[PDB]
Order: structure tokens, then C-alpha cells, then sequence
């Protein structure tokens, strides 16, 4: 969730929002070994309740998110069902453990290409055109995350633009992302620079992939 | 219907057979005049009724067609409810009146495009693969005609293939077609050679369409 005054502005100047749950696991092994554990249950619930509780009077927000990269766990499907129950004015997303789980109403895949499958195992990444025709699915695809522009990057954007117009149930995504999460350093002149990760003696770390 | 040894040769051989009922009223304007109307329902319900009476213990015979070309009219939402509840073994088809209607158990277009759309009003010809997932779609997509093989032809038959092979849903289709229907007529000296449309006085004819 952000700070209370993004949502203000996105009510006024007109703009979509996704709202999620501060529920982020990836470094577990497998990445839902706390969203399926019903130990952990309370903490989830209080990061989904407690945002809906504050931003459902929004009209910018239209649709809720669990969360982000956290496997699939019982979890996950206790807290969609609560979001339906007391929100039915929203739809709820969530891509964790392959996109299309029981848990999201939309398939929201990140990175699945246009024409090209990805066959994973247990979280493949179809091509998005394949993937919503296969057997018995009928819903619309978002990707949370596409085209990842890192640097020299956005190569082959206009092929999902293609896709997105041609395909009706082929409804957008959202690109990853926005803005370099560089800092500011000062070099002995006192001239800034920009600053990645290592570049505070931060170890490990991943470099750019920040940016 | 074929001559009735075919389906024996088709049973002890070994081939899938689409059995299917004589009627096509391609030239009718528009194509379902004859096919809308309940008093060519009669002459029609024997075409279809006497081939399942017919060829219905054929282990070969695996779907039934309505027929070809004569648009969709109320005539053959009768006939295919007729099948469905006299032979329920066996999935009903039928292209006529856009490929996808209440008349048919499998999207059957002809000459339908692997990624290019073809929006004609009323009966477009969609892409293949974007045909699957149109809102509410669900059925198996197998193509009646495709790949129309006259001449020097079979341009981008791989595409097909590729694409019958990526997407579970996309079941393959029947090529137009196996043999030119050229006839033998014998010069002044008396060697043969390859008529077609027009070579025997018949006019108006189409010439080479029927190879
Ligand atoms: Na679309
Ligand atoms: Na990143
Ligand atoms: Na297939
Ligand atoms: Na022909």
C-alpha cells in the first residue's frame, strides 16, 4: 500500500490502480513455505484486511492484489475469499505460483512472452495468446509484469501492443518499471552520482538489477 | 455420403471420418434462403436423417456434418438437435453462417488464417489462434477447408502446423483438397490430356477452380 495522498491524486488526475498487500516471500524455499503454513495466516490477513479497511473508498483503486511473489499457499485463497466477500465492487489479482491459480481473477502472468511458451515446470509461462485458450479458461489476461526496462531495454514492445489490440481478452499489463532505483553519492569534489547496489559497502547484494 | 465401401476400407484401414449430409445451397442469395426456410425442412431432414440411419455403425464415422455452404438457418439447429439426441456418440459440426454457430460442436472455418484476421461482416474469419479465446469461447477449433492446394500452392502450410502443435484447442483441419478433378478428353490423334471448366461446351463454367 502507498502513502494515503497517491491514491488522492490518482482519483483526480484519473488513474487505474492496482492496490497490493505488503506480502512479499521470494526468498523462501519453496516460495510459499509461509503462505502455506496457517501459522502465519494472522500476519497475511492483517496486510490484506487492514488495506482494504483503509482504501476502499478509493474509485482510482480498481482491483485488490494479495501480494507479490510468494508462491501459491492456503493462505493466499483463505484472504481472496475474505476480499470477495466483504469488496465485491473489485476484482482481486495475484500471480504467485503460476498466474492462473485459485486465488486471482485474472490471469496475471510476469514475463510471459507474446508467441513464445516457457514451460517451467509447475509455473510455466505460456505465450499469453496460448494461454488463454487453453482447456476450460476463460478469464482476461493482465500481465503484472512485462517488458522489464533495464537499461538499453523495451525491445520487442510494440509485438505485446500488437497482441493487446488484436486479442479481446488480451486486456494490457503493466510495465516493470517505472523509475531507476538509483541513490545519490558525492564523490570527493562533492559531485553527486548515481548509486547502485554494492555502492554503500552493502554485501551481498545485486548490483543494477535495481535499476 | 459415399459410396458405402468407403467407410468399410476407412474401418479396416484405419481413418477419422467426417460423414457428411448432401446438402449445399452455395448458390442461394443469401446462402441460407433455402436453409431458413421450414418448407425445405422436409427435403433437408431426409438428407441428414437416412445418412445417420445409414452409416451410424461405423466405428470410422467419428463426427457428423450438417452439410457445406448453405449459410445457418433454423433448419439446421433442427437437424443438428436431431443427431445429438438420436446418436449422442458423436460430436455435430457444420461451417456454414460463420464456423461458430449454435449448429456445431467444433469451430469449423475454412480457409481461416493462422495469424491474420479476416473481419468480413456478419462471417468474418478470425485468426485461428485469437478464434479459441474470443469471450465465452470454449469449443475445439478444427478447420473444414484449409491450405487450398490448386496449383503451385501449399504456401505456409508449415504455419499451420506450428501452430496445431503449440495450442492444445487448435486440433488440426482437412486440406482442400486430395485430387484435381480434372476429366480425360482425347485429342484428334487420339492421346489424352487434362480438361477442366469449360473444355466440353459448358458455359457459364469456372474454368481450372475445380483443380
Ligand atoms: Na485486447
Ligand atoms: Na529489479
Ligand atoms: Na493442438
Ligand atoms: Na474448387
Amino acid at each position: 500500500p502507498n502513502h494515503p495522498l497517491w491514491y488522492t491524486l490518482c482519483d483526480r488526475y484519473g488513474l487505474y490502480v492496482v492496490d497490493e498487500a505488503n506480502i512479499e516471500t521470494h526468498g523462501m524455499v519453496p516460495m510459499n513455505r509461509l503462505t502455506d503454513d496457517p501459522r502465519w495466516l494472522p500476519a497475511m490477513s492483517e496486510r490484506v484486511t487492514r488495506m482494504v479497511q483503509r482504501d476502499r473508498n478509493h474509485p482510482s483503486v480498481i482491483i485488490w492484489s494479495l501480494g507479490n511473489e510468494s508462491g501459491h499457499g492456503a493462505n493466499h485463497d483463505a484472504l481472496y475469499r475474505w476480499i470477495k466477500s466483504v469488496d465485491p465492487s473489485r476484482p482481486v489479482q495475484y500471480e504467485g505460483g503460476g498466474a492462473d491459480t485459485t486465488a486471482t481473477d485474472i490471469i496475471c502472468p510476469m514475463y510471459a512472452r507474446v508467441d513464445e511458451d516457457q514451460p517451467f515446470p509447475a509455473v510455466p509461462k505460456w505465450s499469453i495468446k496460448k494461454w488463454l485458450s487453453l482447456p476450460g479458461e476463460t478469464r482476461p489476461l493482465i500481465l503484472c509484469e512485462y517488458a522489464h526496462a533495464m537499461g538499453n531495454s523495451l525491445g520487442g514492445f510494440a509485438k505485446y501492443w500488437q497482441a493487446f489490440r488484436q486479442y479481446p481478452r488480451l486486456q494490457g499489463g503493466f510495465v516493470w518499471d517505472w523509475v531507476d532505483q538509483s541513490l545519490i553519492k558525492y564523490d570527493e569534489n562533492g559531485n553527486p552520482w548515481s548509486a547502485y547496489g554494492g555502492d554503500f559497502g552493502d554485501t551481498p547484494n545485486d548490483r543494477q538489477f535495481c535499476m
